[PDB]
């Protein structure tokens, strides 16, 4: 049933064929389950495992490795002679590593997915329905509440569906629906039809929305829509699925992927070309092509990448930064401008009326004032009211009595006592509750409150004013006039002839212009120029002083219009109905900046991040706040870097864009302006973190490259967001950007470490083919390196502790190459030394090791010419070239160097003498475990037969360290030219 908000109780009942006492029949339930599905957000769709395999097949390197599989398969098939046929392990392993990688990408594609699942969290487990089974209410699983059944809800329950209220059983019904509308005040719900069929949800005051909770009361309704049809379920309809564009790192990695394709193909052609001058031969340059493919591809890199991301996500997630979109962590390092709202994010949103003034005397041009101050900054109703630092019984001033009345009446919020926490808490809007607390502190009628209870005391004095003036109706706040008013009539009935009143509170600018009189206690004197000046002179002093107060003016229309001649259907006339007012006084409440923000702001400048503050204060106060928290200097001229929504809109398009180039402070912007500022910032290739919590903030969060939504905010903003501030703190953003920087510098390290490791293997294979030597590494050994003995240090590298200057450098540009020009030189030379060292390791055994045959280099590089007992190969067994020992020398050198390179990769440019190995203790363990797995693979008797290895003696090991360790002295020397001859 659509638009049930416009239909009467009887109509919705007549629509579904239900009784308000009998409920639904099980037969009706079956029929509805069929015609409406269950009451839940359906499981993820559009994702096919088989169709996902196509994406893996489409990737280039997967195509290569898949081709290396079929080759390795046919090679093991054909080569029955001179080897055991139980040697299909290599093609099998190739497939498994390919299968594993497919699983891996899918496995945490669900981590990039379920970002939108943060909305599935808002629906409840259970609900209550009256049904045709029992005369009492049955508690059903919420996902089985079909449309049409009668639902009961009480205090503190979650509304389990979208329900048209049928009959409120308690006195009144208040519904917290902030989660869906942003309404920070519990809405009064009624049972009448709201007439407009397309009215906004804020007007649907007869509807219960799923996912919202009941502030107070108890009602009975009938389910109008379930699951997706609900307004909270309408949020899932977009379901992302927008244009998906590769991240900059994803794009760069793929360019390396194809340069790797070119390089493999060329080497493959070169060795087929070098061999100048058959079945046994067709084997060779296919075997090495497999050895080539396996040696070039990092194999385990996606596993390491998606792991260090997951652990970084949880690191950030415990710093109150909830990463929805995973590509964000890359983007977070490139953040050039954070643009955030003031209230609740730069400040505590913990309101307290700090100062207030009424008029003292008026003589001609002169106008004195009675200024008051109030101790206590919590919502607790405790503290003095001060005049000249001394206590004052507020009720002695008739001007304060009227101020207290206006505050208590121009108010839709209240105070509550949390029985468990033992503290006073905010009900409804924070800025209104500040007035509630102020009234209780003033106590203008000297209501006896001492012997009350912590609960009763919360609203005693507010209730006393409610006992005097009966709030007939309210004139809602509009932004054109920046004020609201309430029409009240006397309720004592014993007291006579007071008359109907209208109490107006609003921004001092507009309210004061619509005043014609100033109340002096109980007397009335017309509004004059000299007095209005002194009023604004203190309002401006307060909103610009060291305490930076938002100010509110309180007024009264002494003679309101005829209640039967006011038309409440159109806001446009509301301002006129608040004319001929009498200025009563002004309250000034503080909302102090969070302890951290001043320092957190400083970091953004040190790191080259511009901070734009969007706020609703006046341009005067907005500028002042920016000096207080440090966006501007106290003595700096900020004329050109602070704008208002109307000022900004006055500039032509060209002058608009130049403003965002330099601006840092926006006051009172329309909703559309956030999205317009982002567009302008994009025109300068600036990468923006933009914050929002409200329902209108959605498009500027989809548009911003890093949409940041508030944890206490609406559901829609969270959905359009890339990240969520669980603690609402602005410093959580800075900490998020900082962490996002460290992670990329660590991804860069293990990317280089793994790929430079790959280079050494490609060199080793290439020399073997070029020199005609026997194979020194076989693909099974390489995969064990590129997946295990390298993967563990590669991961632990991602935990390299951040640089000390990490927040003293400009944002990384999105086009920043993975390697500089010189890094290409450094890693080629190391990958070269790694290639030569592994081949020489095996050659040393064949020619010089005591256990080895001690053959000559001509013999060794013609080892396949050992057809029979040759005169050339005198005293040798042909098989000695297939011996496990030379391979195990090479693999042991490849492993040991990659442990040393891991120690080198601890820093891109720092010596190990300055930043020692134990700086990353997680990395030491990764090396201890990789080496352990190497001794395991040599010593547990199923394993050596597989990988074709044999345990080295003490001599052969000391030869590995003889060979391997200099790679440290090589990189240390290479790191020297960097920090001493390249930058200067
Ligand atoms: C980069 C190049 C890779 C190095 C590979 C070395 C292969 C050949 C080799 O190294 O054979 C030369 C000697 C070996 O020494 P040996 O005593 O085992 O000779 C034989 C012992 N016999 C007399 C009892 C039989 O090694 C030496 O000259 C050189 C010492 C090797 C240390 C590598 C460090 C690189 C700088
Ligand atoms: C190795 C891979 C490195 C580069 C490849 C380029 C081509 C080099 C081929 C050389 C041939 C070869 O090695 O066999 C020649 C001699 C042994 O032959 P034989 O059996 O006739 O002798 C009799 C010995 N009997 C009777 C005991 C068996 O072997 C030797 O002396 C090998 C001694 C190796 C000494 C390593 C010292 C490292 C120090 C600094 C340089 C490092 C950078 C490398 C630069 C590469 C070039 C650009
Ligand atoms: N586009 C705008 N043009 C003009 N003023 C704007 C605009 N947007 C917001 N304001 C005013 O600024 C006040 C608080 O803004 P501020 O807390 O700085 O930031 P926001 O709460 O708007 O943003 P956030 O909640 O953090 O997303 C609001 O209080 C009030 O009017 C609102 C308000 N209200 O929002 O309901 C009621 C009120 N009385 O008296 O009822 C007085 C306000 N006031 O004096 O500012
Ligand atoms: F060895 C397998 F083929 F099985 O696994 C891999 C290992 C590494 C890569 C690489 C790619 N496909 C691979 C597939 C290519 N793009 C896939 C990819 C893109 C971004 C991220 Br993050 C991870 C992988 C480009 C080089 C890196
Ligand atoms: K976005």
């Amino acid at each position: 049933m659509e638009a049930a908000h416009s239909k009467s109780t009887e109509e919705c009942l007549a629509y579904f064929g239900v009784s308000e006492t009998t409920g639904l029949t099980p037969d009706q339930v079956k029929r509805h389950l069929e015609k409406y599905g269950h009451n839940e957000l359906p499981a993820e769709e559009g994702k096919s495992l088989w169709e996902l395999v196509i994406e893996q097949f489409e990737d280039l390197l997967v195509r290569i490795l898949l081709l290396a599989a079929c080759i390795s398969f046919v090679l093991a098939w054909f080569e029955e002679g001179e080897e055991t046929i139980t040697a299909f392990v290599e093609p099998f392993v190739i497939l498994l590593i390919l299968i594993a990688n497919a699983i891996v990408g899918v496995w945490q594609e669900r981590n990039a997915e379920n970002a939108i699942e943060a909305l599935k969290e808002y629906e409840p487990e259970m609900g209550k329905v009256y049904r045709a089974d029992r005369k009492s209410v049955q508690r059903i699983k919420a996902r089985d509440i079909v449309p049409g059944d009668i639902v009961e809800v009480a205090v503190g329950d979650k509304v389990p569906a979208d329900i048209r209220i049928l009959s409120i059983k308690s006195t009144t019904l208040r519904v917290d629906q902030s989660i869906l509308t942003g309404e920070s005040v519990s809405v009064i719900k009624h049972t009448e039809p709201v007439p407009d069929p397309r009215a906004v949800n804020q007007d649907k005051k007869n509807m219960l929305f799923s996912g919202t909770n009941i502030a107070a009361g108890k009602a009975l309704g009938i389910v109008a829509t379930t699951g997706v049809s609900t307004e909270i379920g309408k949020i899932r309809d977009q379901m992302a699925a927008t244009e998906q564009d590769k991240t900059p790192l994803q794009q760069k990695l793929d360019e390396f992927g194809e340069q790797l394709s070119k390089v493999i193909s060329l080497i493959c052609v070169a060795v087929w070309l070098i061999n100048i001058g058959w079945i046994r031969g067709a084997i060779y340059y296919f075997k090495i092509a497999v050895a080539l493919a396996v040696a070039a591809i990092p194999e385990g890199l996606p596993a390491v990448i998606t792991t260090c991301l997951a652990l970084g996500t949880r690191r950030m997630a415990k710093k109150n930064a909830i990463v929805r979109s995973l590509p964000s962590v890359e983007t977070l390092g490139c953040t050039s401008v954070i643009c955030s709202d003031k209230t609740g994010t730069l400040t505590t949103n913990q309101m307290s009326v700090c100062k207030m003034f009424i008029i003292d005397k008026v003589d001609g041009d002169f106008c004195s004032l009675n200024e008051f101050s109030i101790t206590g900054s919590t919502y607790a109703p405790e503290g003095e009211v001060l005049k000249n630092d001394k206590p004052i019984r507020s009720g002695q001033f008739d001007g304060l009595v009227e101020l207290a009345t206006i505050c208590a009446l121009c108010n839709d919020s209240s105070l509550d006592f949390n029985e468990t926490k033992g503290v006073y808490e905010k009900v409804g809007e924070a800025t209104e509750t500040a007035l509630t607390t102020l009234v209780e502190k003033m106590n203008v009628f000297n209501t006896e409150v001492r012997n009350l209870s912590k609960v009763e005391r919360a609203n005693a004095c507010n209730s006393v004013i409610r006992q005097l003036m009966k709030k007939e109706f309210t004139l809602e706040f509009s932004r054109d006039r920046k004020s609201m008013s309430v029409y009240c009539s006397p309720a004592k009935s014993s007291r006579a002839a007071v008359g109907n009143k209208m109490f107006v509170k609003g921004a001092p600018e507009g309210v004061i212009d619509r005043c014609n009189y100033v109340r002096v206690g109980t007397t009335r004197v017309p509004m004059t120029g000299p007095v209005k000046e002194k009023i604004l002179s203190v309002i401006k002093e307060w909103g610009t002083g060291r305490d930076t107060l938002r100010c509110l003016a309180l007024a009264t229309r002494d003679t309101p219009p005829k209640r039967e001649e006011m038309v409440l259907d159109d806001s446009s006339r509301f301002m006129e109905y608040e004319t001929d007012l009498t200025f009563v006084g002004v309250v000034g409440m503080l909302d102090p900046p969070r302890k951290e923000v001043m320092g957190s702001i400083q970091l953004c400048r040190d790191a080259g991040i511009r901070v734009i503050m969007i706020t609703g204060d006046n341009k005067g106060t907005a500028i002042a706040i920016c000096r207080r928290i440090g966006i501007f200097g106290e003595n700096e001229e900020v004329a050109d870097r602070a704008y208002t929504g109307r000022e900004f809109d006055d500039l032509p398009l060209a002058e608009q864009r130049e403003a965002c180039r330099r601006a840092c402070c926006f006051a009172r912007v329309e909703p559309s302006h956030k999205s317009k500022i982002v567009e302008y910032l994009q025109s300068y290739d600036e990468i923006t973190a933009m914050t929002g919590d409200g329902v209108n903030d959605a498009p500027a969060l989809k548009k911003a490259e890093i949409g940041i939504a508030m944890g206490s905010g609406t559901a829609v903003a969270k959905t359009a967001s890339e990240m969520v501030l669980a603690d609402d703190n602005f410093s959580t953003i800075v900490a998020a950007v900082e962490e996002g920087r460290a992670i990329y510098n660590n991804m860069k390290q293990f990317i280089r470490y793994l790929i430079s490791s790959n280079v050494g293997e490609v060199v080793c294979i290439f020399l073997t083919a070029a020199l005609g030597l026997p194979e020194a590494l076989i693909p099974v050994q390489l995969l064990w390196v590129n997946l295990v003995t390298d993967g563990l240090p590669a991961t632990a590298l991602g935990f390299n502790p951040p640089d000390l200057d990490i927040m003293d450098r400009p944002p990384r540009s999105p086009k920043e190459p993975l390697i500089s020009g010189w890094l290409f030189f450094r890693y080629m030379a190391i990958g070269g030394y790694v290639g030569a060292a592994t081949v020489g390791a095996a050659a040393w055994w064949f020619m010089y090791a005591e256990d080895g045959p001690g053959v000559t280099y001509h013999q060794l590089t013609h080892f396949m010419q050992c057809t029979e007992d040759h005169p050339h190969f005198e005293g040798l067994d042909c098989e000695i070239f297939e011996a496990p020992e030379p391979m195990t020398m090479a693999l042991s050198v490849l492993v040991t160097i990659e442990m040393c390179n891991a120690l080198n990769s601890l820093s891109e440019n720092q010596s190990l003498m300055r930043m020692p190995p134990w700086v990353n203790i997680w990395l030491l363990g990764s090396i201890c475990l990789s080496m352990s797995l190497h001794f395991l693979i040599l010593y547990v008797d199923p394993l050596p037969m597989i990988f074709k290895l044999k345990a080295l003696d003490l001599t052969q090991w000391l030869m590995v360290l003889k060979i391997s360790l200099p790679v440290i002295g090589l990189d240390e020397i290479l790191k020297f030219i960097a920090r001493n001859y390249l930058e200067g």
